[PDB]
């Protein structure tokens, strides 16, 4: 049921990052490296673990997961949260708990495309990425 969001995705457009980032309180100047930053995104499985990849310049992050199990993870901006991934209106959705507070990171295709719509306290971004043959 994942298997249309496997593979390798670049990024293409990038609506409101800036917002969304100062609101998880990341400073300026890492704000400002991101802001031109264009990662790949990778997403493998095997069996039921699935594994997220995202390479950039500025900053690379790994995750492993099973769908529905909560995991620990630590953030491309360090931040310690509790984890969980699920599928949800065949949405890939995470959501991350820290301090009392949440944020979303919701995956859907679109015309083939991949959407990521980050939302946190009232920031909402959405990141668009285009697969790679
Ligand atoms: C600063 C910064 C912050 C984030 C999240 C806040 C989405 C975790 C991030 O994913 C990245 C890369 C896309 C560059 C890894 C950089």
């Amino acid at each position: 049921m994942v298997d249309a969001f496997l593979g390798t995705w670049k990024l293409v457009d990038s609506k409101n990052f800036d917002d969304y980032m100062k609101s998880l309180g990341v400073g300026f100047a890492t704000r400002q490296v991101a802001s031109m930053t264009k990662p790949t995104t990778i997403i493998e499985k095997n069996g039921d673990i699935l594994t997220l990849k995202t390479h950039s310049t500025f900053k690379n992050t790994e995750i492993s997961f099973k769908l529905g199990v909560e995991f620990d993870e630590t953030t491309a901006d360090d931040r310690k949260v509790k984890s969980i991934v699920t599928l949800d209106g065949g949405k890939l959705v995470h959501l991350q708990k820290w301090d009392g507070q949440e944020t979303t990171l919701v995956r859907e295709l679109i015309d083939g495309k991949l959407i990521l719509t980050l939302t946190h306290g009232t920031a909402v971004c959405t990141r668009t990425y285009e697969k790679e043959a």
